[PDB]
């Protein structure tokens, strides 16, 4: 349920973004200029919102823009994320100037979110004009899935997207579905846009085996490094400079939907290659046979990926989820947010799942099996 994105509403987001910029200009933070750089992203977001308002210049156009489903979600998401950043600095206090602190980590998570939100608004409203109903999903087979389940929709709730995906590619557990939500829902707004879908389907192509490619290359592959700057890629591989063929692959916030493979050359240098619009596992296979990519993260064992041409533990999914904003999500269903607290154990889940559990004669807490002495309605945030 979102309010209409009228001029007054869009303007509140700017004022909130202004506080986040003022907060992030403190020199005791020492933010590296490396992207995502919040001090550039927030003004660039204001500028695009301005460029959009310049196209919907009269009351007739503003009314059309206000009721745009994706735009209403965008403004509310931008506003909520902006308020979260202000709140993060308030509660964090001096922990915002300790680089290794969880409050700082949470700010890094938001910077990635604001960065993905900018690339999204720029792809959905290129030159300030709506083109979501004209967005071209890069892989035809992936596009055909979106068209079948979601028609011309630019964005659909994660709850809806997940059940439709399961119909084509089975999701085997709640934790696997939670890892999937953090991978695809990059803007952390509980919706999947056609842009986020295009990102995911380009990275883990081909569509035919998409979840096998994701489960292997991102959840369990030792060379997978999630988003990194080139500075972080070189610092990781630096310890293996004396081992030619050592490699890692990372996502890049300035090249969404593409992989960057960093590797050690025969002469000790750390270089990188951006693969074409082809499966990342094929570039790793060709690279291994040619002698360029042999040691993932400097490790001697290179997983045989040829199985992807012709099982993930719950713990592996849990570790993969750490960078995500899914703590507020019920782990049982991975589709409703946690809205109830068990007492005295304290485990949280959604009321729908607790009800399904009690109705199945499940003994005690679904998680720890301890007696439910009582329950309490609660609201959870990803950074709790
Ligand atoms: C660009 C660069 C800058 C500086 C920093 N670095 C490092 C990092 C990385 N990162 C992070 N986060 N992240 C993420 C988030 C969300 C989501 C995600 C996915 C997609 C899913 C889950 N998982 C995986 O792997 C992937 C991710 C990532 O990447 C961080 C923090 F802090 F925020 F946590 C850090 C980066
Ligand atoms: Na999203
Ligand atoms: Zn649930
Ligand atoms: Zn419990």
């Amino acid at each position: 349920k979102q309010a209409a994105a009228d001029r007054r509403t869009v303007e509140k987001t700017w004022k909130l973004m202004d506080k986040v910029v003022r907060l992030c200009q403190n020199p005791k933070l020492q933010l590296k200029n490396s992207p995502p750089y919040i001090l550039d992203i927030l003004p660039d977001t204001y500028q695009h919102l301005r460029l959009i308002l310049s196209k919907y210049d009269d009351n007739q156009k503003l009314a059309q823009l206000s009721e745009n489903e994706y735009f209403k979600i965008y403004i509310d998401s931008l506003m909520k994320k902006s308020k979260r950043a202000i709140r993060l600095f308030k509660e964090g206090k001096e922990r915002m100037y300790e680089e290794q602190s969880q409050d700082r980590r949470n700010l890094t998570k938001l910077s990635l979110i604001f960065s993905h939100m900018l690339a999204e608004i720029k792809a959905i409203f290129p030159n300030g004009q709506f083109q979501g109903d004209n967005f071209r999903i890069t892989k035809a087979d992936a596009a055909e899935f979106w068209r079948k389940f979601f028609g011309d929709k630019t964005i659909v709730p994660w709850k809806v997207f997940r059940q439709c995906l399961h119909e084509v590619h089975q999701i085997s557990s709640g934790l696997e579905a939670m890892a999937l939500k953090s991978t695809i829902d990059l803007t952390c707004n509980d919706y999947i846009s056609v842009f986020e879908f295009d990102i995911f389907t380009r990275l883990f192509q081909p569509w035919g085996s998409i979840l096998r490619n994701w489960n292997f290359l991102a959840v369990t592959h030792p060379g997978y490094m999630a988003f990194l700057t080139y500075d972080e890629v070189k610092a990781r591989l630096q310890k293996y400079s004396t081992k030619p063929g050592s490699y890692i692959f990372r996502l890049s916030c300035t090249r969404l939907g593409q992989w960057a493979i960093g590797y050690v050359t025969g002469d000790g240098n750390i270089l990188q290659t951006i693969p074409h619009n082809k499966p990342l596992f094929q570039a790793l296979i060709d690279g291994s046979r040619e002698g360029f990519y042999l040691y993932p993260d400097g490790r001697s064992y290179n997983p045989d990926l040829t199985g992807l041409c012709e099982k993930v533990t719950q713990e592996q999914y849990e570790l993969y989820c750490e960078m995500g904003s899914t703590f507020q999500l019920c782990k049982i269903c991975a589709e409703n947010d946690k809205d109830v607290k068990i007492e005295p154990c304290g485990h949280l889940m959604c009321t729908s799942c607790l009800t399904a559990w009690q109705e199945s004669d499940g003994q005690g807490c679904p998680f720890c099996r301890c007696e439910i002495k009582g329950t309490e309605p609660i609201i959870v945030d990803p950074f709790d």
